[PDB]
């Protein structure tokens, strides 16, 4: 999930960061 994850930890948003 990003809508509730990347919003807080974007620089660490595995979705994209990883």
């Amino acid at each position: 999930v990003a809508r509730g994850w990347g919003r807080k930890c974007p620089l660490f948003g595995k979705n994209k960061s990883r």
